[PDB]
């Protein structure tokens, strides 16, 4: 009866000028994704996204804003222990140049990704959707297993 609970930890780190809302600009804080596959024996899959909804920090902006490939490689890739299956997810503004005209996301070689936030009422429904849609498409889908 092994209850199996994958969690894929992904950072979504939100520039300044990127996710304000209409009274709250924003707020250091931690949503959950839960996708259960659904199992025809006792065992049972549960895939687990924590997104980690953070402030950029201040180098982040320095090394943000010069072209896709050149600021992910000057993010210094942040070398860790234990990085493999996590996930990171730099959140931009509309009008940013990094990501040509429309192209409302991107996917690094490697665990990083960057998506670009719309500004409005809400902020962080439409921005929570489009990082499950790009976590998934890089990590841990219903296909994947």
């Amino acid at each position: 009866a092994l209850q199996l609970r994958l969690m894929v930890p992904v950072t979504v780190v939100f520039t300044r000028e990127s996710v304000p809302l209409d009274d709250q600009a924003k707020l250091p804080f931690t949503v959950v994704h839960e996708r259960e596959i659904p199992l025809k024996y006792k065992m049972k899959i549960k895939c687990r996204f924590q997104k980690a909804y953070r402030r950029a920090l201040d180098h982040e902006e320095e090394a943000l804003s010069s072209g896709s490939v050149q600021e992910a490689e000057a993010m210094l890739d942040e070398p860790q222990e234990q990085a493999e299956g996590s996930l990171t997810v730099y959140v931009i503004s509309e009008h940013s140049s990094l990501l040509p005209q429309d192209m409302a996301s991107y996917i690094g070689p490697k665990r990083t990704a960057v998506v670009r936030g719309i500004m409005h009422r809400e902020a962080f429904n439409i921005i929570g959707r489009r990082i499950v849609q790009v976590a998934q498409a890089m990590s841990l889908t219903e296909d994947v297993l």
